[PDB]
């Protein structure tokens, strides 16, 4: 199958999301030759904080439409749990339980994946894959050991595959999607890495991370938690990732990009280096937004001369960069 190139769509991402995805997103990205979307979902949109086994199945009509649009536009759909019982990197709501340790949270997690597996059974893996959980933390036995992660992921896959043996599963790396998971030699899986290194470029002035002391963005030699990064250091990083292929595991970058307070020249210089490594290493990518601050449209950068695109504002230079690679 061809390398995945595309975007994340965020209409089911937050407790305040409506689940109303835009068919125009699919039409536009198809016309620009992209072939992939990831859909990070918040389980509280169809569940309950008190009872994690609740599923309001009508919500999934919204996701059905997305999967329908994928087939129609030639866009692979990867549906993801951005929040699940006991886990989210999103701080908008605090999980009272810890998925990585809590037996009940884990049963609820599998219960949700089982419902989804049953709903979409018989949609081929060419059209639809499952990304079980977004961005698990760094291992720390106090929260999540490597073995807590691996046992849960294996159990979950086992259940999904009892329902749908051929279902392709995407597994995020540890350390928020940055560390390859070495003991998950499971057939028909992809591990998902990240394209946010270095944070002084991609997350400069980001409100939801502790960014106050980040240095001014620069590339090369951008700063990431005390270390300086260049093209060479990126290359070595992703070269480590693709060793997973020696184990028969594919690799893909499920989120990438830079926020909208970094100067446009720094973003494009960094992005091109990254994209060039990806193309060279045959690593698929997904930009964190299509429309939005990390995206090519309506990104609200104060230093971009936007192009009019059907009433939206298009960053043509960033778009053309993506289409080149």
């Amino acid at each position: 199958i061809p390398r995945w190139r595309g975007f994340n769509l965020l209409e089911a991402f937050s407790i305040k999301s409506t689940g109303n995805f835009k068919e125009e997103d699919f039409l536009w990205m198809a016309q620009w030759d992209f072939n992939f979307v990831r859909i990070p979902m918040c389980h509280l949109l169809w569940s309950d904080r008190g009872n994690p086994f609740i599923i309001r199945e009508d919500f999934f009509e919204k996701i059905d439409r997305v999967i329908f649009w994928g087939e129609k536009y030639g866009i692979h759909i990867c549906i993801s749990l951005h929040r699940a019982p006991g886990y989210s990197v999103n701080k908008e709501v605090e999980e009272k339980t810890n998925l990585w340790k809590d037996e009940t949270a884990q049963e609820a997690f599998i219960h949700h994946w089982s419902f989804i597996a049953r709903r979409y059974k018989g949609i081929s893996s060419t059209h639809l894959s499952f990304n079980l959980i977004n961005e698990p933390p760094f291992p720390d036995p106090q929260i999540m050991s490597v073995e807590d992660h691996n046992s849960l992921i294996k159990r979950t896959i086992t259940e999904i595959r009892k329902i749908d043996p051929e279902r392709l599963i995407i597994i995020d790396g540890l350390g928020y999607g940055n560390i390859p998971v070495d003991d998950l030699t499971i057939e028909n899986t992809v591990q998902s890495c990240r394209g946010y290194i270095p944070f002084s470029v991609t997350h400069y002035k980001a409100e939801w991370v502790d960014s106050k002391d980040f240095p001014v963005p620069e590339w090369p030699n951008g700063w990431h938690f005390g270390e300086y990064w260049n093209r060479e250091k990126l290359l070595e990083h992703y070269l480590t990732w693709i060793k997973l292929r020696q184990k028969g595991i594919e690799v893909f970058c499920g989120e990438m990009g830079a926020y909208n307070k970094t100067p446009h020249d720094v973003v494009l210089k960094w992005l091109e280096d990254l994209l060039e490594i990806f193309k060279t290493l045959n690593i698929g990518f997904a930009l964190w937004n299509f429309r939005g601050p990390f995206g090519i449209l309506d990104s609200e950068r104060k230093d971009v001369e936007y192009e009019e695109w059907y009433g939206h504002k298009l960053d043509r230079k960033m778009l053309e960069l993506l289409r080149k690679y």
